[PDB]
């Protein structure tokens, strides 16, 4: 993911491309903060293409809609031509990069938070590689910066700290008396005690800290390019709301004709899916039935800004409808402040004994762009959803959806995952927001789409602990 330059300007981007690149060279950078710019070289000139993400997907101007920036780049490199990634040397979005950090502070961190193989890189004008080894000690390796090249006092001179770190991860530096300086995993600084979330939110709100943590998580997306072949099949093309936002094959819900754009999320399980299309309503009810799901979480209006986000897949109040082999009666609608509850009865046509109640929780007040200013409404809604799921003996995974089923869906599921760890293990437990997002993202592409949702997840977890 070296093509992503987090701290450069358009002018700097143009100079890089016209001097260090050729025609077909490109890079992506953050813009209007929240937006992104694909800066490409074509015929000795630079084109700047806009990428928008209000929380649902990456929308490339003159292109398609994508689950991740890595996925957008992989597509255009396998299909203006995107030929040569212009590499970034800047290590700010690296998990191990701590910058302004002292030898005592680094030793504190490796001693408490660290285990064997834990390492970090901190900053005169030179850098330090601090490693923990044992079962233990901490070793400090000097990193000379000479003419914008990095070295450990001898051997190879690297173009960036990244190339240095990667090199010494594969071939570890061996101390004269046997000890191999293994770089096994970055120091896990994002793992915190739940009860101290407020202190971390304060530090993250300083000069922002939330932007560095999120982009460091975004940098790990290139490790999640799992196959999405079933979704690409000719027979399955129009079963997708967005042609390029597909389910991973290894986690997709298989229907026992077997396709739905949905994925099982294992942290109580979830099904992360898209908003129904006219032609997938019957596939949605087959899935709910088969999975034995008793709760559905809808986090979108049917129509937002004049565009259909999800078709009406449920009958009107008191009405009975058949959707293929599946039968649904809307028993009762209950309208709360932020949401509407719909009590549905699902059964197989021709089998009276298969009947079960499906509680549909429709959140109706989420803003068209961005996230709610306060998490109270979302938390209260999640609490009710949790209590319903809990009261139902042997219930299947909770179905969660919005439009593409990755942004608002991912956000709701992750909050639910974190507030659940707290429920079980109590206020004195460890929680790691990006480790949780990364674990959910390996089960469905681009789960949690923006920095605004990322910050909202932190605000949600903080507000839950405050009222505990
Ligand atoms: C100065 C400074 C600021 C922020 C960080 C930092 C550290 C980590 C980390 O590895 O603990 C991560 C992560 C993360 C965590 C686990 C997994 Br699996 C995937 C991503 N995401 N964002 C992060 N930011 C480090 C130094």
């Amino acid at each position: 993911r070296r093509w992503f330059h987090p701290n450069i300007t358009g002018v700097e981007a143009e100079n890089l491309l016209l001097t260090r690149g050729v025609d077909g060279s490109f890079l992506a950078r953050p813009s209007n903060p929240g937006d992104f710019t694909l800066s490409v070289r074509r015929n000795g000139a630079v084109t700047h293409i806009k990428i928008q993400n209000t929380g649902d997907y990456y929308d490339l101007y003159g292109g398609e809609k994508f689950a991740t920036l890595a996925e957008l780049v992989q597509y255009y490199m396998e299909h203006i031509e995107l030929k040569y990634p212009l590499n970034c040397a800047d290590p700010t979005s690296e998990r191990w990069f701590h910058g302004h950090l002292s030898g005592k502070e680094a030793e504190k961190l490796l001693t408490e938070k660290g285990k064997h193989g834990s390492f970090l890189v901190r900053e005169p004008g030179d850098f330090v590689l601090s490693v923990r080894t044992g079962d233990s000690k901490v070793t400090h390796v000097m990193i000379r910066c000479q003419e914008l090249k990095y070295d450990v006092g001898g051997g190879e001179r690297f173009d960036s700290l990244t190339d240095l770190v990667e090199h010494y991860k594969k071939n570890p530096m061996v101390e004269t008396l046997g000890t191999v300086l293994q770089l096994k995993q970055p120091l896990n600084t994002t793992r915190i005690n739940a009860a101290e979330i407020e202190s971390r939110v304060r530090e993250l709100s300083k000069l922002q800290g939330f932007w560095e943590e999120f982009e460091t998580l975004q940098q790990q997306e290139c490790k999640l390019l799992y196959s999405r072949k079933e979704g690409q099949r000719q027979e399955n093309k129009n079963k997708n709301r967005y042609k390029n936002i597909l389910p991973f094959d290894h986690t997709r819900v298989v229907l026992h004709s077997d396709y739905i754009n949905a994925n099982i999320i294992m942290p109580k399980s979830y099904i992360a899916t898209q908003g129904c299309l006219q032609n997938t309503v019957n596939d949605f009810w087959r899935m709910v039935f088969q999975e034995n799901s008793r709760v559905i979480v809808m986090t979108t209006k049917e129509v937002e800004r004049g565009k259909s986000k999800c078709v009406k897949y449920w009958p009107d109040e008191y009405a009975l409808k058949e959707y293929g082999v599946m039968r649904v009666r809307n028993v009762k609608e209950s309208a709360a402040h932020d949401y509407t509850l719909r009590e549905l009865k699902l059964s197989k046509v021709g089998q009276g004994n298969t009947e079960r109640t499906v509680w549909q929780y429709h959140f109706r007040t989420w803003p068209d762009h961005g996230v709610p200013s306060d998490p109270g409404g979302v938390l209260d809604f999640l609490e009710e959803v949790h209590h319903k799921q809990e009261s139902i003996m042997d219930a299947g995974p909770v179905v969660v959806h919005c439009s593409a089923g990755i942004g608002r869906t991912g956000t709701f599921i992750v909050i639910d995952i974190l507030i659940d760890i707290i429920r079980e293990k109590g206020v004195d437990c460890d929680i790691d927001v990006p480790k949780t997002i990364q674990m959910v993202r390996s089960q469905r592409s681009g789960m949690v789409q923006t920095e605004a949702q990322y910050r909202f997840i932190y605000m949600a977890v903080q507000h839950y602990i405050e009222t505990l």
